[PDB]
């Protein structure tokens, strides 16, 4: 029993996490086989973050300015190149403790494990969501760029996210591991901000079934709704419309639990209208969305790495 | 900024993580050295669960009735010994993967992470307290007997815990790494309830200073209070008492931001007393108390 926020084991992570400095900056870098990935703003002063050329600043400089860490043992930058906004450092040596990975870029709702680094050392573990607004709410200070987001599906680990900046909100944004921006915003120091953000609802609703896996009922009812009529209502409290793609991704949460995935809407319908009435649920009195239909199953069953 | 429930990087103890089995009983290991600890109960078959004699039924076990497994390798059992509640099987090889580490009894309010296993092989990894009833509200299920809770402050893994059991409320029990349990606990079947838990007082004024440095300010009033005065509302909402080491130990927070802490206080005195009112404080709608002092400044400086 028991539902906690759960992040991914992160020792196959660990193992690739180095330090890149470059001038007066330091942050992180993830070496993979014989390169390190960072964000491209480590060659950039704080007066060149105004308006950025990466190119130009970029030709400037020579492998020799790159000064790569790993552990207490320097490695050697010979050749770099730029993919959108991450900087590609090859080294001369390829990591021996490279575990098996792709590189994949997720959707909104998606969750992932953020292994949060400074100079090069991982500090912290911690689960969060890719928001619908495609802002993170992480915990980063500074030193913390370069630190990356992965999950594991059997012994692979799929990296999604590497960290670029904080928002004026808080929230984190950053790029998956081919330098492509997760939402509309830029590696540049100018006006930005995260968009309105919305409720994760399949994520909610799996959440729901994890609660009823975990013994708490309170909060069904008789009751079932159409798709249609549950999307009128999400529309209304800023929640994530639901598809039929959702319906089926929480079909075997609802056979587990014998309760139909339009019957569980009709329960957040009947939340959303009227709030919890000094009640919680798995220890919350706010809707949880950052589980996913696949994390609720993964640990309501104990899938290992 | 951002203020998030943070675990430590569990790569030094998967590294650790093995499978035990005693007869037709499976479950973790933590290999340190030439040393796998696990819950003693491994032992147990279905007709010890109420009142095993551990001292009678290790006895008449050999070292070729453990098997334990670290990878896809065995490792051979080449002694055995109790400590506690802690079976010690000395094996025939040191961990390579062993690192700095130590083994440290916490207290009541103390927080540390779990790597959840299943087979020796780690599934998960959150952040848990110990709760002042000496239970931790962890996720755990058939097989994760033997996962342990650790914290790492510096490259140096402090083991403050191995899991044993689950309490018929779904709360969980365990011990220290020398085998003691926390709470008024047994490694028996009989009978067992947790304590009627209380809030860790220390832990949410701690939250609420974080929630201070990352801006928010809407729930500090004018007032102060008594110690003494703010015990007497706390403990009627089932909060731990507030000692006075608990309000020196929020000294640097409160000097950090300017708030006195028997000022914060007096903020915890009216959420208690009116709730939240539709606001949330760091993305959370209840008073969280799952970050000691020591969290808050980790994570914040
Ligand atoms: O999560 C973090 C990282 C953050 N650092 C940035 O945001 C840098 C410096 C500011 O100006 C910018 C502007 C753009 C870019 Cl890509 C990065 C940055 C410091 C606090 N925590
Ligand atoms: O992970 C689990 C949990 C649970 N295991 C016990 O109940 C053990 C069995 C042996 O006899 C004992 C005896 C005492 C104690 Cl604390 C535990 C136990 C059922 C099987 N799986
Ligand atoms: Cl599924
Ligand atoms: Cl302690």
């Amino acid at each position: 029993s028991g539902f906690r926020k759960m992040a991914f084991p992160s020792g196959k992570v660990e193992g690739c996490m180095v330090q890149v400095t470059c001038g007066t900056t330091t942050l992180n870098g993830l070496w993979l086989d014989d390169v390190v990935y960072c964000p491209r703003h480590v060659i950039c002063t704080s007066e060149d973050m105004l308006n950025p050329n990466y190119e130009d600043l970029l030709i400037r400089k020579s492998n020799h300015n790159f000064l790569v860490q790993a552990g207490n043992v320097q490695l050697r930058v010979i050749g770099h190149s730029m993919q959108n906004c991450v900087l590609k450092l090859k080294v001369d040596t390829a990591n021996p403790k490279t575990p098996k990975y792709k590189f994949v870029r997720i959707q909104p709702g998606q969750t992932f494990s953020v292994l949060a680094c400074y100079n090069g050392s991982p500090s912290g573990v911690y689960q969060c969501a890719m928001r619908p607004n495609f802002t993170i709410k992480g915990s980063f200070l500074n030193g913390s760029c370069g630190s990356v987001g992965f999950n594991i599906d059997y012994d692979c680990v799929s990296f999604c996210y590497m960290h670029h900046m904080e928002l004026p909100t808080g929230v984190h944004a950053g790029t998956d591991l081919e330098g492509n921006f997760y939402g509309p915003f830029v590696d540049r120091q100018t006006a930005q901000a995260a968009g309105t953000d919305t409720t994760i609802t399949v994520n909610v609703l799996a959440w729901l079934y994890a609660a009823v896996i975990n013994g708490d009922r309170w909060f069904l009812n008789r009751f079932t709704t159409t798709l249609n009529d549950f999307n009128l209502v999400a529309m209304k409290y800023n929640y994530e419309p639901l598809t039929q793609d959702h319906v089926d991704i929480l079909g075997p949460l609802s056979a587990q639990t014998g309760i139909a995935v339009l019957d569980m809407c009709a329960s957040l319908k009947e939340l959303l209208q009227n709030g919890m009435n000094g009640r919680t649920i798995l220890g919350s009195a706010l809707l949880e969305d950052e589980f996913t239909p696949f994390d609720v199953v993964r640990q309501c069953s104990g899938v290992t790495f």
